[PDB]
């Protein structure tokens, strides 16, 4: 029944709530559009947050390298940072097929230089995930913690979650 902050927020009115982002929070009161009132569990204040900035816990959103819509052009931005170490991985939602994911990691050829690997993820109709069809996933979450720790067919194995992402707006109401 608890939710989790995607990303930093900073009080603006009397009754919103400050909070940093991976705290997690306990919506009390979801009978508003734009903003809830919850309650931290960390810092046990109470205030309003911006819905957007929050997803379940456990959830697909929730997850801090899950990028959402964010499209081929830009998830290669994030990744090509000097910052980034060979492995800094993102999942976003394919473009070309609905319902699927992409897996955008950072690798360095001998040969290109330094480069993004793009691995297209497939969605069974049983409800799994694959890459190939030597290893099947139920969830984004496991299927990462697999390739974290092998590489497994990918170039290299995922090791750094893409940083520095921006902030959404704040809704008005």
């Amino acid at each position: 029944t608890t939710f989790v902050a995607l990303y930093d927020y900073e009080s603006r009115t009397e009754t919103d709530l400050s909070f940093k982002k991976g705290e997690r929070l306990q919506i009390v009161n979801n009978t508003e559009g734009d903003w809830w009132l919850a309650h931290s569990l960390s810092t046990g204040q109470t205030g309003y947050i911006p819905s957007n900035y929050v997803a379940p816990s456990d959830s697909i959103q929730a997850e801090e390298w899950y990028f959402g819509k964010i499209t081929r052009r830009e998830s290669e931005r994030l990744l090509l940072n000097a910052e980034n170490p060979r492995g800094t991985f993102l999942v976003r939602e394919s473009e070309t097929t609905k319902g699927a994911y992409c897996l955008s990691v950072s690798d360095f050829d001998n040969a290109k230089g330094l480069n993004v690997k793009h691995y297209k993820i497939r969605k069974l109709d049983s409800g799994g995930f694959y890459i190939t069809s030597r290893t099947q996933f139920n969830s984004l979450q496991q299927l990462v913690a697999y390739y974290s720790k092998h590489a497994d067919g990918l170039c290299h194995r995922l090791t750094t979650v893409a940083f520095r992402r921006v902030s959404p707006s704040a809704p008005r109401r």
